[PDB]
């Protein structure tokens, strides 16, 4: 409670934990193999985020990085979370549209580059270089968003209508929410430092819960997750 952002870390921990438990109960008894994949991916996402939020709440996922002549508090646990949860969210989208394996690898690999370069930027001690890493990570994000809109055209013709509808909604949610992350980083404690860490932490909490639990609720309530069966 010594760090003002503790309240948002505590709320994030609670919301990710509750979301995990809700998806775990909702997925009980699901037998359809396709739906099992979506429940597994989508429950694993807030479960991982729960552990990383808790690690930030308890102080383990925080480190001090010297730059700008200050000791800057950097929550590195965010990147350990996103390293696994962001490819999993992309996998949800890719499986919906029955993406080619090559497209899945392009997405997951670009996503690993996005998170890894974000982590390097977050830990870099030379201030100006932090924004070089931010730019590379943003380029990887833009590549991901490009694929989400322009890499699935060969699947549109054979796509079930409920699949197309649910994918379109989830893709829109993804572009809007994922785009905000580089802005928050750029203006917050990692970047230019014009928004204080407590407000940056609130912003990431709202984004994370929306991108994980909100996304998850939209997906797991849809009939698109079930194979077409009589
Ligand atoms: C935007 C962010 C959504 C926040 C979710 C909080 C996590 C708790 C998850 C609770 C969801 C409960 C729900 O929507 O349940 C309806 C359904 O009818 C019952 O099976
Ligand atoms: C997922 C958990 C990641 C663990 C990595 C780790 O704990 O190492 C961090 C370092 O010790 C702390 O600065
Ligand atoms: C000037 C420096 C230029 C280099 C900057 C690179 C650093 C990372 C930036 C963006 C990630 C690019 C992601 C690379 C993944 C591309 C995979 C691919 O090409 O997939 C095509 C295939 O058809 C499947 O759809
Ligand atoms: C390229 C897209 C535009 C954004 C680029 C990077 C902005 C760099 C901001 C530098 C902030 C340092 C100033 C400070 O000391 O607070
Ligand atoms: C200061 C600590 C007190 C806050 C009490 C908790 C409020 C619950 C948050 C509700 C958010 C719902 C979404
Ligand atoms: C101090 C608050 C701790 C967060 C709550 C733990 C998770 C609750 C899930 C139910
Ligand atoms: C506590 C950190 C948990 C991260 C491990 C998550 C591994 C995900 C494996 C499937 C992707
Ligand atoms: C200053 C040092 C800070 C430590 C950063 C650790 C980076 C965590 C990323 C973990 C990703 C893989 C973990 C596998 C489990
Ligand atoms: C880089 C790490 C990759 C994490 C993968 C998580 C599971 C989805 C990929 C198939
Ligand atoms: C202090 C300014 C440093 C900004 C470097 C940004 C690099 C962007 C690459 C395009
Ligand atoms: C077709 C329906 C797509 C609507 C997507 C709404 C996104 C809202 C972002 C938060
Ligand atoms: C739809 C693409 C939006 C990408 C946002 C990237 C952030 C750029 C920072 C602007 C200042």
């Amino acid at each position: 409670t010594g760090r003002p952002e503790w309240i948002w870390l505590a709320l994030g921990t609670a919301l990710m934990g509750l979301g995990t438990l809700y998806f775990l109960v909702k997925g009980m008894g699901v037998s359809d193999p396709d739906a099992k994949k979506f429940y597994a991916i989508t429950t694993l996402v807030p479960a991982i985020a729960f552990t990383m939020y808790l690690s930030m709440l308890l102080g383990y996922g925080l480190t001090m990085v010297p730059f700008g002549g200050e000791q800057n508090p950097i929550y590195w646990a965010r990147y350990a979370d996103w390293l696994f949860t962001t490819p999993l969210l992309l996998l949800d989208l890719a499986l919906l549209v029955d993406a080619d394996q090559g497209t899945i690898l392009a997405l997951v690999g670009a996503d690993g580059i996005m998170i890894g370069t974000g982590l390097v930027g977050a830990l870099t001690k030379v201030y100006s270089y932090r924004f070089v890493w931010w730019a590379i990570s943003t380029a990887a994000m833009l590549y991901i968003l490009y694929v989400l809109f322009f890499g699935f055209t060969s699947k549109a013709e054979s796509m079930r209508p409920e699949v197309a509808s649910t994918f379109k909604v989830l893709r829109n949610v993804t572009v809007v929410l994922w785009s905000a992350y580089p802005v928050v980083w750029l203006i917050g404690s990692e970047g230019a430092g014009i928004v204080p860490l407590n407000i940056e932490t609130l912003l990431f909490m709202v984004l994370d819960v929306s991108a994980k639990v909100g996304f998850g609720l939209i997906l797991l309530r849809s009939r698109a997750i079930f194979g077409e069966a009589e």
